């Protein structure tokens, strides 16, 4: 097994992909902004705390720090080329907000087509290194259900992965219980 | 789309899953415990910066707090049952060093059989409701050269994926480059 000493930014820092993008819903005003967030992950239980590390560079983050609510949809393998495009286009140069959406019940913007988003209440920021934690707690779940299994996971082979560098796959549909 | 108002804790929280286990290593003089972690993510990439989130429930968060080092190593599917093993078993109530591994550099433990892993150097916790955050510094990286493409992604198909509640499964082969 090969290893070398950090020397500053990994040559690539994938190891540990591919994860599921949140495609993370702001609202402003009258301005709607998507951005998907693949660096996220569950922070607790009770109370159900959930978190998107968004760098300081994205239009997506000034938004998320006058909000302070935020949604956080997951979307099926389908819509890989609208979520790429929500990450590849910034809101300083597009109204992303003109994709298909609908407000939650605290007024937050929700990507159309998922099977599963929160409503979050923005609770801390942290920043580590270049991204900053934003760490939301979950006040309202959406679940399609004909695309989630009986305990709210998205059907075999539903999800959405992404591995980096704009390329996506999807889970096999096959699965174990050891 | 069914909607609720979060009440507490949600019936099943799993609505971003599936996720890449996050093996944590971690080693006290003697001593040498593992720990999948699926509430893991990246959070800086210069410096490179690496979390999971750990109940002070396990036997590990004490370990992680005593050795201020830990490793986070990502398996292939094939290592699925010794993984969920190293999740559903204390170190409170078993020696799980006995796991194949070895040291790296920097004397923290690595699981046998990873296709890639980090040392990391703790440099936060922060509390999150029912788990805290173990923020890490990349300080040095093991690869099993040819597992991994050109930009350093797993490749398709080889990483194992958990979709809570012991449930298990992998990436399809087939990718996507919208
Ligand atoms: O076998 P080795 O030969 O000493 O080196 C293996 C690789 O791991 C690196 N390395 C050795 N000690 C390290 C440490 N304490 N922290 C991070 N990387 C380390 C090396 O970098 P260096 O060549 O910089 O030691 C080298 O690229
Ligand atoms: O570089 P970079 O600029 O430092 O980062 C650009 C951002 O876009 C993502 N990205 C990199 N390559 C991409 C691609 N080909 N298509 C869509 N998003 C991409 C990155 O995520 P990843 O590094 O996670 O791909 C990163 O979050
Ligand atoms: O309306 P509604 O539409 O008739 O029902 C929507 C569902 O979402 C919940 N909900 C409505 N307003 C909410 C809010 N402000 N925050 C979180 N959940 C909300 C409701 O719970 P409640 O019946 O508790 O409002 C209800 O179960
Ligand atoms: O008590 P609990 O608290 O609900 O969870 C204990 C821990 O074990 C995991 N877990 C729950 N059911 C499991 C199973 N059947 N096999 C392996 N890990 C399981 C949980 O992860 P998940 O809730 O993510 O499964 C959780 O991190
Ligand atoms: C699949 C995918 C996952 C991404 N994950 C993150 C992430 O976790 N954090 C981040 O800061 N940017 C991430 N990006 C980058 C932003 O989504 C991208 O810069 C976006 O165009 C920012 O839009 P904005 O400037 O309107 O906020 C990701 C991009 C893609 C395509
Ligand atoms: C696939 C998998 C992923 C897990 N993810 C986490 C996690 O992110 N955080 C956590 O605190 N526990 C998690 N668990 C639970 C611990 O791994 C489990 O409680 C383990 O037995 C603790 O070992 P320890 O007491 O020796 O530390 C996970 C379990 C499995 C099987």
């Amino acid at each position: 097994m090969r290893s070398y000493r950090a020397q500053g930014p990994l040559p690539g820092f994938y190891h540990y992909y591919p994860g599921v993008p949140a495609v993370v819903g702001v609202r402003v005003e009258e301005r709607v902004n998507f951005c998907p967030a693949v660096w996220n992950t569950g922070l607790s239980a009770d109370p159900p705390l959930f978190g998107v590390s968004i760098s300081p560079k994205r239009f997506t983050h000034g938004l998320l720090l006058k909000a302070r609510r935020f949604s956080a949809s997951f979307h099926p393998f389908g819509q890989k080329d609208l979520v790429h495009w929500l990450g590849s286009h910034s809101g300083r140069e597009v109204d992303k907000g003109q994709a298909p959406h609908f407000l939650g019940h605290t007024g937050v913007p929700i990507l159309e087509g998922a099977y599963a988003a929160y409503e979050l209440e923005l609770l801390e920021v942290h920043t580590f290194g270049d991204h900053d934690l934003f760490v939301g707690r979950v006040v309202a779940v959406w679940e399609e259900e004909g695309l989630l299994d009986e305990k709210g996971r998205p059907k075999p082979g539903l999800a959405l992965l992404y591995y980096g560098k704009g390329l996506y796959g999807r889970p096999a549909e096959e699965t174990f219980a050891p």
